[PDB]
């Protein structure tokens, strides 16, 4: 859920871009990045993918391929390039505030819902 004080572009930055960081990471990047988001949440977030390319990087995605969206609902872009990402994974038995993850590097294009004015990613789909 979405906390209201923040907008849906904002809360995709929140979540999911780690502007101009170090595709590498330690195997405890994502219990200690994950808090920032789960601080907000009722429930540990099961699975979430973070982004390491400079912001305006992923911005420039909605200006990339478009392509529909899983939910056919919307205006969806697939990236140019292969994005550097994190993939965090909820650990089986963690309950807030005891969140742990495991941590997956890798390197794939990423699809973005786009909106609003600016026009920029609203949802990591």
């Amino acid at each position: 859920m979405r906390p209201p004080q923040f907008t849906r572009a904002q809360w995709f930055a929140i979540q999911h871009i780690d502007s101009d960081s170090s595709p590498s990471s330690s195997s405890r990047y994502c219990t200690i990045a994950m808090r920032a988001i789960n601080n907000y949440r009722w429930r540990c977030k099961p699975v979430n993918t973070f982004v390491h390319e400079p912001l305006v990087d992923v911005q420039n995605v909605c200006f990339q391929e478009k392509v529909t969206c899983k939910n056919g609902q919307g205006n969806c872009y697939r990236s140019r390039f292969r994005m550097h990402i994190t993939d965090c994974r909820l650990t089986n038995g963690s309950k807030y505030p005891n969140c742990r993850y495991r941590t997956r590097p890798g390197r794939r294009h990423i699809i973005v819902a786009c909106e609003g004015s600016p026009y920029v990613p609203v949802h990591f789909d």
